């Protein structure tokens, strides 16, 4: 039996906190620039071959976003690969806040942004120390969360979201890129979260959902990964499935956590035990692929 490393939730939690400590990671801000440098630096320290994808992405309102997708690759020559995704930007508006006064205020995005990234940094650390059989790509996607605000009077186009993933899906970081499958982590740090099988994931990658939920159960996380269909959610994996044609699932809580797109999406609501359940399940999956 392959040795599956132990996900260190304390370290993952640190990596979440480190991102949040920059402040909001809103595209076109200095805090976003600084955190991108931190993330690329950490991947490089953890033995990844780092590729940066800088792109001028146009937001719903015409704003040019100076975006940066960050890719860290392990065993880059291997043609048998697994892609692991998380968005790293944070939403510029707390547009679901209970107080209307807060609807134009940027969120810290501890869960929505930092959590997936922090879990994947811990996975990168472990992959470097003991390489799985398959090549692993860690892909931090920018400009996911700049989609039309709720307070905007006008069209709310689906494609206003997930700008970095649309770009990456149309413009792979290496010519002829392919992966066997992908896993997207979105909001994987919240206290008490549970995860159901997401709808587009079921549509495009049902065998990958089966693989992940079976691994979760075997790893002791069957109360966190509930074997039931949940909601259909627009997220980066929709665009990866449609445009890149890589079978990709989303690990995302079931509605959204109460902190979503509020000013309360901060470290107070992050529980390292949620990070552990999700992270350990991902390790179980990627190390057992042949
Ligand atoms: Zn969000």
């Amino acid at each position: 039996v392959v040795n599956v490393p132990q996900f260190d939730a304390d370290s993952a939690y640190l990596y979440v906190k480190n991102q949040v400590d920059f402040g909001p990671r809103v595209p076109n801000t200095k805090e976003h620039v600084a955190c991108g440098n931190y993330l690329a630096g950490k991947l490089e320290a953890f033995g990844a071959k780092v590729t940066n994808q800088y792109a001028d992405l146009i937001a719903y309102d015409g704003t040019l976003l100076k975006a940066r997708n960050i890719i860290g690759s392990y065993k880059p020559e291997s043609k048998k690969r697994i892609a692991l995704f998380a968005h790293w930007d944070t939403r510029p508006w707390a547009d679901n806040d209970a107080d209307e006064k807060n609807h134009h205020t940027p969120i810290l995005g501890a869960n929505d942004g930092a959590s997936g990234v922090g879990a994947l940094l811990e996975i990168a650390r472990l992959v470097n120390q003991q390489q799985p059989e398959l090549g692993i790509d860690i892909i931090f996607l920018d400009a996911e969360d700049y989609g039309t605000p709720q307070f905007y009077e006008g069209k709310h186009k689906e494609e206003a979201w997930c700008l970095g993933s649309q770009y990456w899906s149309r413009n792979p970081h290496v010519q002829g890129y392919n992966a066997r499958f992908g896993i997207l982590l979105d909001m994987v740090g919240g206290e008490n979260s549970v995860f159901l099988k997401e709808g587009y994931s079921e549509e495009f990658a049902p065998d990958i959902n089966k693989k992940v939920w079976k691994a979760a159960k075997k790893a002791g996380y069957g109360k966190t990964f509930i074997d039931e269909r949940g909601d259909t959610i627009t997220d980066d994996h929709l665009f990866i499935n449609r445009l890149a044609r890589i079978k990709t699932i989303d690990i995302i809580p079931n509605g959204f956590p109460p902190t979503w797109h509020t000013i309360h999406d901060n470290m107070d609501h992050i529980d390292k035990n949620t990070l552990k359940a999700v992270g350990q399940t991902v390790l179980e999956v990627i190390y057992n692929e042949k």
